[PDB]
DNA sequence: ATTACCGGGCTCTGCCATCTTA
DNA sequence: TAAGATGGCAGAGCCCGGTAAT
C-alpha cells in the first residue's frame, strides 16, 4: 500500500521498476525505508538511491542485517564506504542480486586460496563486481577451465598462469567458459599457433580477446582482413599487423575503417599505418584534430614520421611547437 | 634531445532464460 | 506456482609516460 507512495517521494522511476521486476510489487512486505536509510548511512545520495532501486527493485527486499553483513564483507576487500557506494551506483545488481552471504564469504576464501592478493580481489571487485555474486562453483569452473587450458598448452605452472591472466584480465571470471573456449580456438586457428606463442598472447597483449562475445572476434578480424586486402596488404602482413597489436580487434568495423580512411585521405600510405600500429590508439577526433594542425603547418604527412599522432598531449604538443 | 618500445591506467550493465525454493 | 536465485548473453578504446635506444 505505502510502497508506491514511498517510491515516489524517494524519486524512483516506478514505471521502469515495475517493468523490470514485477514480482517485487506483489510482495506484501518490503523494506524500502530501511534500505534508503541504510544507504544514506553509508554516504549514498538521495538520487543514487532512487537510481539503484529503479534498476534493481528487489534490493528493497533485503533486511538491515543482511545488508550490513554483505557490506562488511565487501569492506574486507575495498578499504572505504565511498568506494562501495560508487560500485553500487555503477551496477546495483552485483550487490543485491544475491542475499547469500555465506557463498560470498566462500568466494572470497576460494579466491584467496587461488593465490590472489587482496589488491587483486579489490581490482576484481571494483571492475567486475559481478565476480562476487557468482556462485562459488561458477568461479571454480572458470579457474579449473583455465588451469586445464594452462597445462593443455606448455605452461610450467598452471596455478600461476591463472593469476597472470586474472590480473591482466579482471573480467575473466564473469565470462562463460563457452565464450572463452571459443575465443582461444579462434586465436589458435586463425594465426599459427604453437602453445608457447599462444600462452604469451593470451597472458599478455591478447588477454582481453578472451572476453569478446561470440563470433565478434571472427567478424572483426574478417573486416580487418578485407579492408587491408583491399589496400594491397598480403595475408601475412595482416596477421603480423594484428598480432603486433591485438587491441585493434576491439574496434567496431566502422571505427577501424573510418580510422584508416581518415589517415589515408591525407596521403598516409597503408604501409606507414601498419608499420606503426599504435597510431590507431588515438580516437578519430584526436587524429583529425592533429592532422589539421600539422598540415596547417609545413608538414607533408606522406613522408613524415607519423608516430606523433599517437603520442601524449605533452609530447605531441611540444613537437608541434618545434614544427613552427 | 629526441624518439621508440612497451606496459600500465581506467575499465564497475542490464537484460532475459532457466533453475530453485518455499 | 510465483518469487527468488542464478547463469549467460551483446555490448565494440583512448591515453600517458618510464625507461632504453639513438
Amino acid at each position: 500500500e505505502d510502497l508506491l507512495k514511498n517510491l515516489l517521494t524517494m524519486g524512483v522511476d516506478i514505471d521502469m521498476a515495475r517493468k523490470r521486476q514485477p514480482g517485487v510489487f506483489h510482495r506484501m512486505i518490503t523494506n524500502e525505508q530501511d534500505l534508503k536509510m541504510f544507504l544514506l548511512s553509508k554516504g549514498a545520495s538521495k538520487e543514487v538511491i532512487a537510481s539503484i532501486i529503479s534498476r534493481y527493485p528487489r534490493a528493497i527486499t533485503r533486511t538491515p542485517e543482511n545488508l550490513s553483513k554483505r557490506w562488511d564483507l565487501w569492506r574486507k576487500i575495498v578499504t572505504s564506504d565511498l568506494e562501495i557506494v560508487n560500485i553500487l551506483e555503477a551496477s546495483p545488481e552485483s550487490f543485491f542480486r544475491s542475499n547469500n552471504n555465506l557463498n560470498l564469504e566462500n568466494n572470497i576464501k576460494f579466491l584467496y586460496s587461488v593465490g590472489l592478493t587482496r589488491k587483486c580481489l579489490c581490482r576484481l571487485l571494483t571492475n567486475a563486481p559481478r565476480t562476487f555474486s557468482n556462485s562459488l562453483d561458477l568461479n571454480k569452473q572458470m579457474v579449473e577451465f583455465l588451469q586445464a587450458a594452462g597445462l593443455s598448452l606448455g605452461h610450467n605452472d598452471p596455478a600461476d598462469f591463472v593469476r597472470k591472466i586474472i590480473f591482466k584480465n579482471p573480467f575473466i571470471l564473469i565470462q562463460s567458459t563457452k565464450r572463452v573456449k571459443a575465443n582461444i580456438e579462434f586465436l589458435r586457428s586463425t594465426f599459427n599457433l604453437n602453445s608457447e606463442e599462444l600462452l604469451v598472447l593470451i597472458c599478455g597483449p591478447g588477454a582481453e580477446i578472451l572476453d569478446l562475445s561470440n563470433d565478434y572476434a571472427r567478424r572483426s578480424y574478417a573486416n580487418i582482413k578485407e579492408k587491408l586486402f583491399s589496400l594491397g596488404c598480403t595475408e601475412e602482413e595482416v596477421q603480423k599487423f594484428v598480432l603486433s597489436y591485438p587491441d585493434v580487434i576491439f574496434l567496431a568495423e566502422k571505427k577501424f575503417n573510418d580510422k584508416i580512411d581518415c589517415l589515408m585521405e591525407e596521403n598516409i600510405s597503408i604501409s606507414q599505418i601498419i608499420e606503426n600500429p599504435r597510431v590507431l590508439d588515438s580516437s578519430i577526433s584526436t587524429l583529425k584534430s592533429r592532422i589539421k594542425e600539422l598540415v596547417n603547418a609545413g608538414c607533408n604527412l606522406s613522408t613524415l614520421n607519423i608516430t606523433l599522432l599517437s603520442w601524449s598531449k605533452k609530447r605531441y604538443e611540444a613537437k608541434l611547437k618545434k614544427l613552427s
